[PDB]
């Protein structure tokens, strides 16, 4: 922060205006200018290119855009309100990608189950009408004073659809629409960079959200596609009008000239600034051209929605921020969205060390939506429970997605730890016979400038485990300063995974035999030999479960509705292993390990 205020004296020749103090607080706190995280996410291998981040091809007519995201700041303030809006954030994010939203798959770390951030969840969900179609979910002491709420969503977009998620022209306008502007959340971005959970951010911090208006937003958005009315999209979240502008012209290489008086308000008392930085729920940033614009707000407005154009595109560079004839603030928009940059710590990687069983503790999150009128899984072609979610795009087309974790791990050591929970992640996509086609990741950790080794650790491993499985970042988010009292977190990775699979190819579970396929350890030269063996008894129709405790609880019940009993004898196995229970009417032959353990039936 001191370092930082220092540069911006640099760079502006002078001390910044109260304006300017609230505008780089936002915009280079860790949330928004990911300082820390900047040159690690470069190195990574990923879906770049592609146009569209978090966008991937399925069969060259229908993508999956994707993005896991966290709000686990907001949500250890306030459980209801921090986890809804956690959901609601990153629905937005795949609506502007140009996609209808239609999954949710959410990962949760806390010391118990908190109800507020459960019930945030379901009821935001329940009201977009967007099912959750799976739920990673951790109890540990370790999360107390920071649970952590990391959700991911997917939607279904036609490749000849993409939305762009930057400004091109000088002529262009910018369109906010949603929800009317509050107070909500203001300065949040920089509560949840805030080197500690108990420093000067409170309840002035955290977002109301409100999921009918988000239902209204992405059908006044796609139907604003349709009609090829959006030239680009970013939706508000941290920063708000602030964030979306400067960003969506700083992309663009354009400046722009924002009129903060045009910004429909919910607070007709609220000062400049507080418009500029508010964080208010369900509002989307729409680059148009002039003529467009009047169609956009009709449908906005028709949609039970409000919004005006805000911001001009111009050529100059400059961020301009008016309120009436009044100039607010006026800085160079790339000097708002280049946070400075602090170097990486080069980490090179140490012997596999043998894992202690580090207790923790599972749950279906479907017992525990029950409460809360929330289903998880309804409508997926083989139950979640059983690993990943299967969803169909199509009678012969569909994906998987997956969400896991292993801080048990990482918590001993961060770089296996963490790069074993992406194989891991590997394991279960191929295990339902799901091809791995992209990645979405969330990092969680604690306080990079006490610890920089943990957090290089954590990266480096994301970008080995990318190499050495083939499958790249599509998108992702980095949530670091999650301490309390300086109590750091454990290093969790959560990695999102897409995969790419036939519905009608997908096994369902029958009265089989039951065999414990791989080895009890771990060894990284053997992994694709594992993955390879999934593949092949997948191919032959076989059901595969991959789980760290090889059978788990919600297995067990899983099976239950297929009214099929298993009775086996579990191999004795590690912390970290590279085993995984096989079921067929044959001895399954593979050039792995293969145990006969017990049986499915009835
Ligand atoms: O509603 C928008 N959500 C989008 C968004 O950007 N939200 C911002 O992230 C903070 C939580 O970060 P964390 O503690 O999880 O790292 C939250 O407090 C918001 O400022």
């Amino acid at each position: 922060k001191l370092r930082y205020l220092n540069i911006l004296k640099e760079k502006l020749g002078r001390e910044p205006t109260f304006v300017e103090l609230q505008a780089f607080s936002v915009m280079w706190s860790e949330h928004c200018g990911y300082s820390h995280t900047k040159k690690y996410i470069r190195r990574l291998p990923k879906t770049g290119f592609e146009g569209n981040a978090g966008v991937v091809n399925l069969d060259d007519y229908y993508s999956v855009a994707f993005k896991i995201e966290s709000h686990n700041h907001p949500s250890a303030i306030e459980p209801y309100n921090g986890a809804a809006t956690g959901v609601g954030g990153i629905i937005r994010d795949v609506l502007a990608m140009g996609a209808r939203p239609t999954a949710i798959f959410d990962s949760l770390h806390m010391s118990r189950i908190i109800d507020g951030i459960i019930e945030g969840i379901a009821d935001y969900g329940n009201s977009i009408g967007v099912p959750t179609v799976g739920g990673e979910l951790r109890i540990s002491s370790l999360y107390a004073h920071n649970p952590l709420v990391n959700v991911l969503a997917a939607g279904v977009v036609r490749n000849d659809m993409l939305v762009d998620s930057k400004a091109s022209r000088p002529g262009q306008v910018i369109v906010i629409f949603g929800g009317a502007t509050g107070r909500d959340g203001i300065h949040g971005a920089s509560f949840a960079s805030e080197d500690l959970t108990g420093d000067k951010a409170t309840k002035l911090s955290i977002q109301v959200g409100d999921p009918f208006a988000e239902k209204m937003l992405i059908e006044a958005f796609l139907e604003m596609v349709e009609e090829g009315l959006v030239e680009g999209a970013q939706d508000l979240g941290a920063g708000g009008v602030l964030s979306a502008t400067s960003e969506l012209v700083a992309k663009g290489n354009l400046g722009a000239i924002v009129h903060l008086d045009r910004v429909p308000l919910r607070e007709p008392d609220m000062e400049p600034w507080e418009i500029l930085i508010s964080e208010s729920q369900e509002r989307m940033a729409v680059v148009t051209s002039p003529q467009k614009a009047s169609r956009i707000l009709e449908i906005a407005r028709k949609h039970l929605l409000f919004g005006d154009v805000v911001a001009e595109v111009i050529e100059e560079p400059v961020y301009r921020v008016m309120y009436r004839n009044d100039l607010v603030m006026e800085v160079p928009v790339q000097l708002l969205a280049n946070a400075p940059e602090e170097d990486i710590v080069e980490y090179t990687p140490g012997k596999i060390p043998e894992f202690k069983r580090v207790e923790f503790e599972e749950v279906n999150a479907r017992e525990v939506f029950e409460q809360y009128d929330h289903m998880v899984g309804t409508d997926t072609v083989v139950p979640p429970g059983f690993g990943a979610a299967v969803m169909r795009i199509k009678r012969d087309g569909g994906y998987s997605l997956v969400t896991h974790s292993r801080a048990d791990l990482a918590l001993q050591d961060t770089y296996w730890g963490t790069l074993i929970a992406v194989l891991e992640s590997v394991r279960k996509t191929l295990s339902v016979g799901a091809e791995p086609l992209a990645i979405t990741n969330c990092v969680n950790y604690g306080d990079p400038d006490v610890d920089p080794v943990g957090l290089s650790a954590m990266m480096t491993a994301l970008k080995n485990a990318c190499e050495f499985s083939g499958v790249p970042v599509a998108s992702g988010n980095a949530s670091l300063y999650n301490t309390y009292q300086g109590k750091p977190i454990p290093p969790t990775l959560v990695v999102g995974m897409l995969g790419k699979v036939n519905p009608q190819k997908v096994a369902k579970p029958k009265p089989s035999k039951v065999f414990a396929v791989g080895w009890n350890d771990f060894e990284l030269e053997r992994e694709k030999e594992l993955w390879r063996a999934i593949r092949k008894l997948s191919e032959e129709g076989a059901f595969i479960l991959s789980s760290s405790q090889l059978l788990t609880r919600t297995h067990v019940e899983t099976f239950r509705e297929y009214g099929l009993k298993i009775e086996v004898k579990l191999p004795e196995v590690r912390p970290a292993h590279q085993m995984v229970l096989v079921f067929s009417e044959r001895t399954p032959v593979v050039d792995v390990p293969v145990k006969e353990i017990g049986t499915l039936s009835r």
